[PDB]
């Protein structure tokens, strides 16, 4: 019942990938000081998630992982193209409180028991990136481009099997848009696993948080929403406590200027 905001980051070269449009921080596209800002103003956890394309990813995400360490004390997780066991445990031990895998996990599932075998499931996310095809629910690996013919609903059930952690539901179907997460896979998925579901895709308007949450997510993550102010984070947490829903705001207070404190 108690349930997650989370906020996901883009990044190519130690850069957020289009910016935000926080002109407050001193640089809006660097992604330690809009994490820092969305751990101060409210966020729950953070995603880091690399599209770096040549031959310096490996290095570029544990230099990200390293800073963020460093600067952020909320958890956060790297993701994006984490491709074997001995990458995944640098990052981890770099300071990231969780790595997320997909295209490699799916094609290697060992992977994910190899990695909560020494760091444990919470330590493992699963990011499933789904899209309906003829009638059901699959899988797509090699972002969001490869329909693997496997069935979420045989995937899902194997990633608790092989011990990760949570999963993200990044419905394809919703890819871009802003009309609502996609609360029909979410339904489909949450009698089929006892982990924490995260809903990914498809957030335009604080009532979409919602609805992810009546149909059974335990957190809802957002990335372009926030980066472009769409939703400001503080008052979606206090409209979804507002009609019930079990969010975290007594740990934070401290954003209207409140008199002083030395």
């Amino acid at each position: 019942l108690a349930k997650r905001i989370d906020a996901a980051l883009i990044v190519k070269d130690g850069r957020v990938v289009e910016g935000s449009n926080f002109e407050n921080l001193r640089d809006s596209g660097d992604p330690v000081e809009l994490g820092k800002f969305y751990s101060e103003i409210g966020i729950d956890e953070l995603s880091f998630w690399d599209i770096t394309a040549s031959v310096e990813k490996r290095k570029t995400m544990l230099e990200l992982v390293e800073k963020v360490a460093e600067q952020i004390d909320i958890p956060f997780t790297v993701g994006g193209g984490i491709h074997d066991f001995e990458t995944a445990s640098e990052l981890i031990l770099r300071g990231a409180d969780k790595v997320e895998i997909n295209t490699a996990a799916v094609e290697n599932p060992s992977l994910i028991t190899q990695i909560a075998q020494t760091f444990g499931s919470q330590a493992v996310v699963v990011y499933i990136a789904a899209k309906r095809v003829d009638g059901e629910f699959m899988v797509f690996t090699y972002s969001g481009t490869k329909n693997t013919g496997i069935l979420l609903r045989d995937w899902v059930v194997e990633v608790e099997k092989r011990g990760a952690g949570e999963i993200v539901l990044g419905s394809i179907d919703r890819l871009g848009t802003k009309s609502g997460y996609d609360t029909e896979m979410i339904r489909f998925v949450r009698p089929l696993t006892t982990l924490p579901i995260i809903a990914h895709r498809g957030a335009g308007k604080m009532e979409h948080f919602l609805e992810a949450f009546l149909a059974g997510a335990d957190a809802a993550k957002a990335d372009s929403v926030f980066h472009f102010r769409e939703i400001d984070v503080r008052e979606l947490k206090e409209y979804l406590k507002k009609h019930g829903v079990n969010v975290r705001l007594e740990g934070l207070g401290s954003l209207e200027h409140h008199h002083h404190h030395h």
